[PDB]
């Protein structure tokens, strides 16, 4: 089972596409992805200033 | 069966040409194409600014 430890002041989002249900979790916890959730890919700006 | 996971804030459109019916879906879901739906090909502008 794929599990990710969420940072203390961050949040992640996945979706249970089999049951057609969304859920958003926050804080320092682990996300237990059931057989068909996929994390939200956030492509963010970074670099020296920002890319 | 061909299935595509729709992004969280995006939408896709297909058509059931056998039953002559259209449907539009949104949000983070999977589209289950029955034997004769075809996705809408959106050729959009991109490039460095826009092509």
């Amino acid at each position: 089972v794929v599990s990710y430890r969420v940072p203390h002041n961050a949040a992640v989002q996945v979706y249970d596409y089999r049951a057609k249900r969304a859920r958003v979790v926050f804080g320092p916890e682990l996300v237990t992805l059931d057989p068909e959730e996929q994390f939200t890919v956030l492509s963010l700006s970074a670099g020296r200033p920002k890319r």
